[PDB]
């Protein structure tokens, strides 16, 4: 029945569709996937421009005092000014090259001479060509300079404001609605708990979680251990417009557990068993929203962990293709352990770990090491804390000693890793 | 003049203050450095929780066949009903253990029997305290979930939500404002563009930088080089509010170059010129806003690569510095080269690269490898195009050889590296 969590992956990944681009405005373009390839309408620089302040020159006239013709720093400066041999002329770096100037001789290699005429002596050879850009030096006339399927960080909404481009073809986020399940719980804000009750921490979790794929949630609130209930809200959430429904708990065993019997009612169940330890009740599902499009659903499993490492290792990649990402999956590195853990021995772990890049990994070389986060059961919520990636340990039942070596999951930043 | 990167680094290091603390609500603190500890009201679970679908038992009674009493699922479920010897009571997962029992015996290992009071036979012979979270298991009363100085992901939504904390004290992100200069620049709205025009990428660049490091952006558009011009749109950004001001451009050398001069006299430049390619007219001030905060200001080389490595490299330190971070250092990795790459004899150069993992990186063993992104001229933004690293190169004039190893900055999130 538990199917492994390669097989679900490919699963979801068959199952999933890109969503339909749209065009949006340059700030908005930022995080997304482009959708159409971008042109350079014209050349960069589009005038032959000086790489330094300094002298135009004419370069086969050598050393010498020459008078100063034009100064040219932007524009229309030095427009119908003719640099010819035994003239040159002051530019600014940046600034057009006059017409007839093949060479730029920095300031540091030149000396002012009088006072009341501008003139100017030459201190070195230079030959044609120096510290000039040519038109197109940069990036060329219609040059593709960004292409479909590529994701716009900084450098590319420079490229985009480089171009001209302001209205960008890209594809979006999807929308994602969040639920919680159980008549155990209470929001967030309560104070006092009564007997029985707990406060629900999965949905905000799951909430900071979708914030940090940078996709629009809908939060559809706690929902009671109730058929009809629970069916009026994923009947409404379907029919919203979102692209996935993420509920949790109510989808494994007990007899007021209704997540799975309304995926299976409402849509197609690919699978609800997973052989994965935490979350091995991971339910999938396909629903069509009435005209009409396709709405994903996870049933995640209650267990707060259980909860955020499927969202990790399912969900992340699902919107990462829904937004057309082409390179989904989550980076994997090989890092040694820095303690000994015990595997699992009927189920692969993703085991929570705080690891950071050493100059010695314990072996001599640099690399990446890892500490668990302690104690891995599901209900314990602080295995979580600080945790930037997942070790991917075999079903063996077996203790990996520490100064082993296992693969990672990485799932927070890496860029924002803190040091050793 | 020139100073090494690491000194200005540690200058700017040492002028760099914490923002005061303020109060912000559960989602706003998402991404937020904590400025207090956290501490659990109560316990979780607050009540004996079973981890099982099953029934909750007397452990000693072992085998048999017993009546029903009463089925917990949550809140007042089985209140009031002590489960004797000879009895037991069916329990959800969560489900509030009732008094008198000390063990769960999951469903699996039962069997209902009978129909029409409730029995059930239980097939194992079980051990006190199995399946039974016990009070505080997880998280115990007052005991403290988070720090003061942890960052807040998605887990610590989570345990705040856990503990009932809604309005959370936390470290601000700074305010950004952001300027470009230069007669020679247009909108990036602009089509056509006349002779010596370009359009300013560099702002739209920055705002993106400055919105990927989540901070609130003020854009002071395009700035010309007019000495009382810049001295006033300056002087309003000072007593705006920012904690830092971006100017890009007008630093280094020509006779209407502003920025340098007014933040000479404005405040107080600690310096001016970086021993670094790009990047080596880098200029760093500390201005005093009137009564009456600090505001750093970076005055950034103009050409498009230097704008974005000396953002990298020193302003985004200082943005995480400002917001509480412990290790605002830039993940340091060390990788082999795909290609050979010829240093600077002058200046350490900190060249452009796309790194992925490999699980063999030439040398037989896992490791990050990089590309090169082509030609490393200042003005050629292509060149930052989908780098995700840069190379740590010293001034040694040498040609590294493909396969030889180097220090990288890691500069875009690591955890949507593109695989191998
Ligand atoms: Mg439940
Ligand atoms: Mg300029």
């Amino acid at each position: 029945e538990m199917i492994p969590t390669e097989e679900a992956l490919r699963i979801v990944f068959g199952v999933s569709k890109r969503l339909p681009p749209v065009i949006v405005s340059l700030y908005e373009a930022l995080g997304k996937v482009l959708a159409e390839d971008i042109r350079a309408p014209d050349p960069l620089p589009p005038y032959p421009a000086s790489v330094k302040d300094g002298y135009a020159v004419v370069a086969s006239d050598g050393p010498g005092e020459y008078p100063v013709i034009t100064e040219s720093r932007a524009g229309n400066d030095g427009l119908g000014v003719t640099v010819t041999p035994g003239t040159v002329a002051y530019v600014t770096t940046g600034g057009p090259i006059p017409d007839g100037a093949d060479a730029v001789v920095q300031v540091e290699d030149t000396k002012v001479i009088g006072d009341e005429s501008k003139r100017v002596k030459i201190l070195i050879q230079t030959k044609k060509g120096t510290d000039i850009r040519r038109v197109g030096c940069d990036i060329e006339k219609d040059a593709t300079v960004l292409t479909t399927g590529e994701r716009i960080g900084a450098s590319e909404i420079g490229l985009l404001a480089t171009a001209g481009v302001t209205m960008v073809k890209v594809y979006p986020m999807p929308i994602v609605a969040i639920l919680s399940t159980g008549d155990e719980l209470v929001e967030p804000t309560a104070g006092t708990l009564g007997r029985g009750q707990i406060r629900d921490s999965n949905r905000a979790m799951l909430v900071a979680a979708v914030m940090q794929q940078q996709c629009k949630v809908v939060d559809l609130g706690i929902v009671r251990d109730d058929r009809k209930e629970l069916e009026k809200v994923l009947d409404e959430a379907v029919s919203s417009g979102v692209d996935i429904i993420l509920t949790s708990g109510g989808v494994d065993m007990g007899d007021r557990s209704f997540v799975k019997p309304l995926l299976e009612e409402k849509g197609k169940v690919y699978f609800s068993k997973v052989l994965m330890k935490p979350g091995k009740p991971l339910t999938f599902a396909e629903i069509r929203a009435k005209p009409g499009k396709t709405v994903l659903a996870f049933g995640l499993p209650g267990n707060p962990v259980s909860c955020l490492v499927c969202f990790n290792i399912f969900v992340v990649p699902t919107i990462r293709q829904l937004a057309g990402w082409t390179s989904p999956h989550p980076l994997r590195v090989r890092l040694r352990l820095q303690e000994p853990i015990k595997s699992d021995p009927i189920r692969p772990e993703f085991h929570r770990a705080i690891i950071k890049w050493k100059d010695n990994d314990g072996s001599g070389t640099p690399g990446f090491v890892a500490e668990s986060t302690g104690h891995q059961m599901s209900s314990r919520l602080l295995s979580m804390r600080s945790a930037n990636a997942l070790l991917e340990l075999p079903a063996t039942g077996n203790v990996l000693s520490a100064g082993s070596s296992v693969s990672a999951i990485i799932v927070s930043d890496i860029s924002a890793f803190s040091i050793d």
